[PDB]
């Protein structure tokens, strides 16, 4: 028993860290073209996300976070709080301290953590096949070494660059639309034919012309 343990049921009207932690876990279920706010307040958007999560794993979908809902999260949660199929190291091929960015190392890792939970949801929705992560966090040095953009969300811990795997670039960019990625760049967008870029953060910008987006 390590990362986090929920003490009791959560429903609309609840507020606190327990709510903030659950929002992270279900951040991959905000509805198409939406983003869940991680504010610690259990409102209607939070109930909807929970319902979607419950449905995705064949639990009773009532939108109430009870003990069965927590037992499923416990099955997807690693010691360090990351989901079972993604790790911090896989999300940072830059350095080992998450320093260098446009925000704190702790803010960078927390932003990363949400991205991991969104990827976990997407991994299951796509059929439980491995999703290849090619890059994630980039300090300012790392970003320049790549010739990245000055504004790049990579330096915030919000983005991940995905390789084709058995899904293909387009399948990944299309599904990303359902999992809280406000920024998606892929095939047909300049410098994005050899990977699919997904990122969280404010402001929606979707472009992958070769994929129909
Ligand atoms: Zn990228």
């Amino acid at each position: 028993d390590g990362c986090y343990t929920w003490s009791g049921t959560l429903s609309e009207g609840s507020s606190g860290e327990a709510v903030r932690q659950l929002q992270i876990r279900v951040a991959g279920y905000p509805g198409t073209g939406a983003q869940l706010a991680i504010d610690g307040q259990f409102g209607p958007a939070t109930k909807a996300a929970v319902q979607r999560f419950q449905s995705a794993y064949g639990l009773a979908a009532d939108g109430i976070a009870g003990p069965a809902t927590f037992n499923k999260i416990y099955q997807l949660q690693d010691d360090d709080c990351t989901p079972v199929n993604f790790t911090y190291a896989e999300l940072n091929r830059c350095n080992s301290d998450w320093s260098g960015g446009k925000v704190s190392a702790a803010t960078a890792r927390a932003n990363a953590l949400v991205t991991m939970w969104k990827l976990q949801a997407m991994r299951h929705a796509m059929g439980d096949k491995p999703i290849t992560v090619n890059g994630g966090f980039r300090s300012v040095t790392c970003n320049s070494n790549v010739g990245g953009a000055s504004n790049s969300r990579h330096m915030y811990g919000h983005a991940a660059d995905l390789g084709a795997g058995s899904q293909g670039f387009c399948a990944l960019a299309q599904a990303a639309r359902n999992h809280g990625f406000t920024e998606i760049l892929g095939p047909g967008y300049p410098g994005h034919n050899d990977h699919t870029h997904v990122a969280g953060g404010d402001g929606r910008f979707w472009s992958a012309p070769s994929c129909g987006i």
